[PDB]
């Protein structure tokens, strides 16, 4: 239990280091405001899950949803 | 775009590859069933995050949780 809980940290942590960046360059070519951001973020639901859908993906998505809502607070 | 949506399918097949197999690990050394997964989830949730909290645990303690309700159904 507590055992694990320190492994899913490293986890955790390591999928902030490598992927972090990552996503804010892929919203800087994306140049999203607070009026296209929900409908840009579904149609990337859809477009991703066309191509299949698994957990790894779908947590993806939410890590970029949540850098999304981020970028939209910034430079809104 | 739709073009982004072809690079999350990049990283999240990379995030199943790189952790799916970790996840595994973690859960076959744990060995719960359905009695027990939910205390053992909600005890490693807590102590995950009281060592911090950001996003990338966040989504691992997500992933780490589907896998472990599949784990459970066996």
């Amino acid at each position: 239990m507590g055992q694990v809980g320190r492994q899913l940290a490293i986890i955790g942590d390591d999928i902030n280091r490598r992927y972090d960046s990552e996503f804010q360059t892929m919203l800087q070519h994306l140049q999203p405001t607070a009026e296209n951001a929900y409908e840009y973020f579904t149609k990337i639901a859809t477009s991703l899950f066309e191509s299949g859908i698994n957990w790894g993906r779908v947590v993806a998505l939410l890590g970029f949803g949540y850098r999304l809502a981020l970028h939209v607070y910034q430079h809104g």
